[PDB]
C-alpha cells in the first residue's frame, strides 16, 4: 500500500507524476544532472523524501554510476539527464548497458512537443539516436502516459534479458497538470507473449541424460548466472563438472574452488581453454558465445555436444549451433535439473575424476604466472595482495585494458555482483563512476576501483562526486604510464612501434605524469603512491584502513603483457603463453 | 602535384590509403585516440611526415578539439576514434558540429565486415546511431572506395552549409592491400545539383531597392557571415544600417564599432532587440531564426519586411516566412549588392541617421551593466579586463552557462573565427578542448578558455593534453561554485529552490571546491587564484605574460544573473532588465 504525497483527486505537475512513478517502482537512488529541459524533474526530485540524487560531474559518469548501482545489486539503475548535450553524454553508457545486459532506465529531458524536429535549442532526436543501443525507448507525447510508460520501462529493463530503456520527456509534459492513473495496464502484448515459460521436464532429463553419457564435460558459465549463485553451486555438487566462467560470470562459481577453471577465452587460463577444446559435452549456461571467448567458431568445442540455455531465443544458435537448447531462466533450469540428479543419484554413475584430474594436470603445468623484476611492483601481485587484505569480499570495478584482465585473473570473487566491468562494449573510464554507484548501493561494502591511468583520467571529474557524497571508494590505480592493452598489441603484431600509446610527458619520460595524487588532492581525497614491492602490502593496507575515499598510485613496469593470449580469430593451438616487451 | 610515399604500382594497406587520402586533402593535424579497431590507422599515421596527431585523454575532447581547430581557421577538423566506446564518445561533438554547422570529418574504426550485426566485441552500429546528428556518414565496404569516400566526406563537410561527416572503417579494410585510384569521381549527383548558383542580379537590386524605401532597417547577422568579414564591413559603409549579431556571428562585424548593436536574442542587449522589434526592414544574412533569438515568432520583427539570405534552402521560410529570399552564398550576395550601392550612390538617399540616433538613445538608456559588490570580482569586469589586456585580439573559447554569455557580452571581438562557443547544442566542457585545437591551428595566437567550474571539470582530463603538447592555452576560469545558468533559472521561476546546482562541498560551504589549482598542478601547469578585484588586473596580466599554459581561478559571487533576459517563448515587452539572487 503506497503512500502518495498528493491527494487522489488533486492535479499535480507531470514531473511530480514522474518522480512518484519512480517511487512506486522502489527507486531509492538516481544519478541526475540538471539542465533547462529537466529542471522541472529536478524540482520535483527535491520534493521526494525517499529518492536520493547523486549529482555527478559528467552525464557519462551519471550513467556509469547507474550501471555500477545496478551491477552490484541487481536493482535497476536510474540516471537522469537534460536534452541535447546531456542526453548525448549518456550514449556510451546506454550502449554499454545493452551489450552487458544491465538493467537500466534513463530519463532525458526534451524540448516541448510543439518544437520537436525544428533543430531547436539543445534539440537532438535522442530516441532516434539511441534506438539501436537500447533495449527499448519511449517519447512521452501526453502527461497521462507517464505512469504507463514508466511501468513499461522498468518492466522491460529488468524482465527477460535485462537492458537499458530510455524515456524522453518533453518540457511541456513535465509542466502539464494532471491526475495520474496508476492502474492502467501495460501495452506489451507481443513482448509478454514471448517471455519464456518454465523449462519442460523433458528437456532437463535429456540434459541430465547427456551428462551421464559424457566422459569429459565442461561448464561454460557466464553473466546469465549472476542470480543463480546457489543453484549453480548445488548443480556442480551433484555432477562434479569443472566450471569455466566468462569475464561476466566471474563470481557465479568461486574462483578459489578446486573445481574452478577460472576464466576461458582470449585472455582466459590455459587449462580452462584446454577443457573446452577437448570436451565432449559443453554446458553453456547464461552465455552468448562472444568472439572474445570462441575465436574461430569451427574450432570452439569442435568435439563437444553443446547444450545451450538462454532467456534470449535470439542467442540460441546465433554463432554456434547447439545440440540441445533450452529457452528459459537458467535459475529454473538448474532447480529442475538439481532435483532430477539427487532422485537419480544411484542410477547415474557421475564420477568424472578421470577428466578433472586430466585438467588438474594442465592446471599445474600451465598456471597463471607473472614475473617479479627487482623491486618493481608486479600489477598481478598488487591485485593478489588486495585479494588477501580484503579476504576476497570487496566489490571490484575496473576500467578497460591490461589492468582489467589482471583484476579478473588475480582476484578470487566469491559471490556474484562483486565484479563490475565493461565487457561487451569495453568502455574506458567505467571504473571510477561504477564504484560510485556500487558504494551507494552497498554502503557497508569495501568498494575498490582497480583502474588504469588512461581509463582513470577519462572520468577523473567524478572524484569530486566521491568527496561531496562522502563515499568510501578506494582507487587502486595501476599506473603503467601507457595505453597498456593497445601497447601490448603493438609489441606483438607491430614490432613494438609506439602509435600514440604513451600517456606521460615526453619532455620528462622518467617522471610519472600526470601526478594523480594532486587529482585526489584537488577533490580533498587522501592519496599515496607506492613504487617498491616491499612497501606494497602496507600501502594497500593503509588505503583500506583509512576511512573514506583513498587513491593509491601503484606504479608498474609498462613492459608487462597480459598472458595467456589468443590472437583475434585463432584456435586453442594458437595460445601465446610467454613473452613481454623487454 | 602531390608526392606520395608509395609507388603508383605498389600495393599498400588500406590504412595507408586512408592517411594518404587525408594528406591529399591538405590535412595537417588530426585528433586521434587509439584502439583495437583503429590500430592499423594509428600505425599508418606514424608513417606520415605531414600529419601531426594530438592525442587527447577522451574522445569527446578529441572531437571538441577538432571543432576548435575548425572553428578558429575555417579548415575542416578531423578527429579519429576506435569502435564501440571510442565512437560513442564522439556523439556529443558530432551533434554539436551539426547544429553549429562546423566543418568536421570523423573517422571511426569498426569490426571486420564479416562481423557487422552480431553484437560483437566493441561493436556498435555507429552509422545508425549518428545518422540524425551528422550531415552525412559512410560505411566503407571495400578498400577501393577509400579515396572516393574520403573525397566525398571532405567535400560534404566543407561545401554548402558545413557539417560533420563520419566515415566508419572496418578493421579488415584497413589491412587489405590495394592500389588506390585517386582519379575516381564523386557519387554526389543530387547534392551538387542542389548547390546554390551565384545570386541573380535581379534579386540583389530589389533588396537594395527595399533598403532605400525603408526608414528603420536592421542587419540580422549570424554564423553564416564568418567568411564575409570584409564584404559585410563594406556593405554597412554604403548603407549605414545598424548591425545586430548572433551568438555565432560575433566578430563578423566589430563589437566596438558605433554602428554595432552587439548581440540580439534571449540574452541580447536591449537596444539590439529594440531595433528588430521596431524595424521596417530586417536583413537576415547567415542566420537560422533560432528560438533563442526570436522567442514568440509572431512578435519577432512583426512590423518589418524580412529579407532572408541563406545557403540552405531548408532554412528559408522555416520558422519565419520572409518577403524576399535569396538562396546562395551571402559572401557573393554582399559583393553583388556592394557594387550596386556605389554605382547608384547618388540615386539612393541612404541616410538612416534618424533611425540609428533613435537606437543610440536606447543604447545609452539601457546599456550592458553590472554591479560591483565590495572587492568581490564581477565576472563581467574580469572579462572586460581580458579584453583590455589582450587588445581584443585573443581567440576565446568558452563552455556553456553564465560565463558563456558574459564572454559574449563583455568582449569586443574584432574578427570572425575568434569566438569559439557551443551555441546550437550548447555542450558543456566544450571550452578547454576547443582551445586545444584552436592553439594548434593558430600557434602564435593568444588562446584563452573562459570556462565555468562546471564545464571546466567535465573535460578537465584534457589539461594533460595541453602540457604534453606544450600548447599556450590560457584558462580564465570564472568559478561561481554553482551550475550558474541553471541556478539563475531557479531564482527566477522556482523561488530560488536549489535542485542539485551547487558544485562545491556542502561539508565546507565557504571553501572553494574543487581546488582547480591542484588540477593544473597535477598536469604540470602553473596556476593561480584571484579573489579581490584589485588583484584582478595583475593576475590576468600574469596569466598572459607567463609562457605556456596557465590556469587562473577567478572567484565570483554566485548570486550574479545574466542580464538582460527574455523568458523562453516571450516577446520584447517581456525583457527582464534588473534583478539577481540577493
Ligand atoms: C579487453 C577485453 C578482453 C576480453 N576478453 C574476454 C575473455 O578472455 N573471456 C571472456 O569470457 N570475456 C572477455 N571479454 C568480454 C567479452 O567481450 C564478453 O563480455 C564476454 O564474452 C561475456 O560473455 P557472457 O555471455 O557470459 O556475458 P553476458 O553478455 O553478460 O551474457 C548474456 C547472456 O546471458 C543470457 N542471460 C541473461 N540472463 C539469463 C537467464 N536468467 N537465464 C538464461 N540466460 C540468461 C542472455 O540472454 C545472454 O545470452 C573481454 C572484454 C574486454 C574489454
Ligand atoms: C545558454 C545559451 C544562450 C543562448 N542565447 C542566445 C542569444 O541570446 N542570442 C543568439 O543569437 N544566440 C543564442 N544562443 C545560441 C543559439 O542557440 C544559436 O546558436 C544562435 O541563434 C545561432 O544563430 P545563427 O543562425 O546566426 O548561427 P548558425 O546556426 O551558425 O547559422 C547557420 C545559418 O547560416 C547559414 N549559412 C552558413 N553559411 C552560409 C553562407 N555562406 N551563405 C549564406 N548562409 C550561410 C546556414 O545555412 C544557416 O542558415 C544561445 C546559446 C546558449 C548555449
Ligand atoms: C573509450 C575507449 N577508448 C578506447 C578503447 C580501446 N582501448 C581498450 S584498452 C585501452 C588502453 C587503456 O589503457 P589503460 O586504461 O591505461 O589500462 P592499461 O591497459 O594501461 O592497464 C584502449 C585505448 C576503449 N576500450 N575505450
Ligand atoms: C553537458 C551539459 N549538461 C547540461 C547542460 C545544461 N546547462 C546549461 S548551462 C549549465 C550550468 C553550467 O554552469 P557552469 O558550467 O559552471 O557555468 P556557469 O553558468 O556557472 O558560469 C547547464 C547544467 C549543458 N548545456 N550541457
Ligand atoms: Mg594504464
Ligand atoms: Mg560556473
Amino acid at each position: 500500500t503506497f503512500i502518495s504525497r498528493f491527494a487522489p483527486d488533486q492535479p499535480r505537475k507531470g514531473a511530480d507524476i514522474l518522480v512518484e512513478a519512480l517511487e512506486r517502482q522502489g527507486v531509492e537512488t538516481v544519478f541526475a544532472y540538471p539542465g533547462g529541459a529537466s529542471m522541472e524533474i529536478h524540482q520535483a526530485l527535491t520534493r521526494s523524501s525517499s529518492i536520493r540524487n547523486v549529482l555527478p560531474r559528467h552525464e557519462q559518469g551519471g550513467v556509469f554510476a547507474a550501471e555500477g548501482y545496478a551491477r552490484s545489486s541487481g536493482k535497476p539503475g536510474i540516471c537522469i539527464a537534460t536534452s541535447g548535450p546531456g542526453a548525448t553524454n549518456l550514449v556510451s553508457g546506454l550502449a554499454d548497458a545493452l551489450l552487458d545486459s544491465v538493467p537500466l532506465v534513463a530519463i532525458t529531458g526534451q524540448v516541448p512537443r510543439r518544437m520537436i524536429g525544428t533543430d531547436a535549442f539543445q534539440e537532438t532526436p535522442i530516441v532516434e539516436v539511441t534506438r539501436s543501443i537500447t533495449k527499448h525507448n519511449y517519447l512521452v507525447m501526453d502527461v497521462e502516459d507517464i505512469p504507463r510508460i514508466i511501468e513499461e520501462a522498468f518492466f522491460l529493463a529488468t524482465s527477460g534479458r535485462p537492458g537499458p530503456v530510455l524515456v524522453d520527456v518533453p518540457k511541456d509534459i513535465q509542466q502539464q497538470l494532471a491526475i495520474p492513473n496508476w492502474e492502467q495496464a501495460m501495452r506489451l502484448p507481443g513482448y509478454m507473449s514471448r517471455m519464456p515459460k518454465p523449462p519442460e521436464d523433458s528437456h532437463l532429463e535429456q540434459i541430465v541424460r547427456l551428462i551421464s553419457e559424457s566422459k569429459k564435460p565442461v561448464l561454460y558459465v557466464g553473466g546469465g548466472c549472476l542470480n543463480s549463485s546457489d543453484e549453480l553451486g548445488r548443480f556442480v555438487e551433484l555432477t562434479g563438472i569443472p566450471v569455466a566462467s566468462t569475464l561476466m560470470g566471474l563470481g557465479s562459481y568461486p574462483c578459489d574452488d578446486e573445481l574452478s577453471l577460472h576464466m576461458l577465452g582470449m585472455h582466459g587460463t590455459v587449462y580452462a581453454n584446454y577443457a573446452v577444446e577437448h570436451s565432449d559435452l559443453l554446458l553453456a549456461f547464461g552465455v552468448r558465445f562472444d568472439d572474445r571467448v570462441t575465436g574461430k567458431l569451427e574450432a570452439f568445442a569442435s568435439r563437444a555436444k553443446i547444450v545451450h540455455i538462454d532467456i534470449d531465443s535470439a542467442e540460441i544458435g546465433k554463432n554456434k549451433t547447439p545440440h540441445v537448447s533450452v529457452c528459459g531462466d537458467v535459475k529454473l533450469a538448474l532447480q529442475g535439473m538439481n532435483k532430477v540428479l539427487e532422485n537419480r543419484a544411484e542410477e547415474l554413475k557421475l564420477d568424472f575424476g578421470v577428466w578433472r584430474n586430466e585438467l588438474n594436470v594442465q592446471k599445474q603445468k600451465f598456471p597463471l604466472s607473472f614475473k617479479t623484476f627487482g623491486e618493481a611492483i608486479p600489477p598481478q601481485y598488487a591485485i593478489k595482495v588486495l585479494d588477501e587484505l580484503t579476504d576476497g569480499k570487496a566489490i571490484i570495478s575496473t576500467g578497460v585494458g591490461q589492468h582489467q584482465m589482471w583484476a579478473a585473473q588475480f582476484y578470487n570473487y566469491k559471490k556474484p555482483r562483486q565484479w563490475l566491468s565493461s565487457g561487451g562494449l569495453g568502455a574506458m573510464g567505467f571504473g571510477l563512476p561504477a564504484a560510485i554507484g556500487a558504494s551507494v548501493a552497498n554502503p557497508d561494502a569495501i568498494v575498490v576501483d582497480i583502474d588504469g591511468d588512461g581509463s582513470f583520467i577519462m572520468n577523473v571529474q567524478e572524484l569530486a562526486t566521491i568527496r561531496v557524497e562522502n563515499l568510501p571508494v578506494k582507487v587502486l590505480l595501476l599506473n603503467n604510464q601507457h595505453l597498456g592493452m593497445v601497447m601490448q598489441l603493438e609489441d606483438r603484431f607491430y614490432k613494438a612501434n609506439r602509435a600514440h600509446t604513451f600517456l606521460g610527458d615526453p619532455a620528462q619520460e622518467d617522471e610519472i605524469f600526470p601526478n594523480m595524487l594532486l587529482f585526489a588532492a584537488a577533490c580533498g581525497i587522501p592519496a599515496a603512491r607506492v613504487t617498491k614491492k616491499a612497501d606494497l602490502r602496507e600501502a594497500i593496507q593503509t588505503m583500506l584502513d583509512t576511512p573514506g575515499p583513498y587513491l593509491l598510485d601503484v606504479i608498474c613496469p609498462h613492459q608487462e603483457h597480459v598472458l595467456p593470449m589468443i590472437p583475434s580469430g585463432g584456435t586453442f593451438n594458437d595460445v601465446i603463453t610467454e613473452g613481454d616487451g623487454r
